[PDB]
């Protein structure tokens, strides 16, 4: 699938606005997905042991970590489809280290998306929103490409 000039400016438009303030975005990101999705949890050592949302919002090493996923997600975003050396690695680390299933990123989308509406409406309207949900398709049917090329169906 291949995004038109159109829907990059609504997508690169509103993540703008995200990184205004990246540590932010990132933590109502991962509280959103770990509160949806507790199963998701438990693919995380370092974090599976947080048993509420304040526990969440106060561990430093959660937000730092929020920024390292959100910053990666924007220069992936950046290339505008454009991404196959940015996506290598992290295919292989998703899919060999922390078996991460094609499922699990299309939750972490919907919480991506659930926050940017939550957060940026005035920026964030069906049009823009559907200009997101293709570029983060696009993310995920490339992943998994990668997935299968490196042995991994998950
Ligand atoms: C928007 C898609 C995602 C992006 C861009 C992303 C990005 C990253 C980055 C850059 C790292 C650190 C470097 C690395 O280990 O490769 C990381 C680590 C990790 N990711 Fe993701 N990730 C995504 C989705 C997920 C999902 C949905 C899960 C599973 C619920 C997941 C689980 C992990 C785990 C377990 C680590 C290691 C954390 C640690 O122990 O420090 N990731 N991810």
């Amino acid at each position: 699938m291949v995004l038109s000039e159109g829907e990059w400016q609504l997508v690169l438009h509103v993540w703008a606005k995200v990184e205004a303030d990246v540590a932010g975005h990132g933590q109502d990101i991962f509280i959103r997905l770990f509160k949806s999705h507790p199963e998701t949890l438990e693919k995380f050592d370092r974090f599976k042991h947080l048993k509420t949302e304040a526990e969440m919002k106060a561990s430093e090493d959660l937000k730092k970590h929020g920024v390292t996923v959100l910053t990666a997600l924007g220069a992936i975003l950046k290339k505008k489809g454009h991404h196959e050396a940015e996506l290598k690695p992290l295919a292989q680390s998703h899919a060999t280290k922390h078996k991460i299933p094609i499922k699990y990123l299309e939750f972490i989308s919907e919480a991506i998306i659930h926050v940017l509406h939550s957060r940026h409406p005035g920026n964030f309207g069906a049009d823009a929103q559907g200009a997101m949900n293709k570029a983060l398709e696009l993310f995920r049917k490339d992943i998994a490409a990668k997935y299968k090329e490196l042995g991994y169906q998950g």
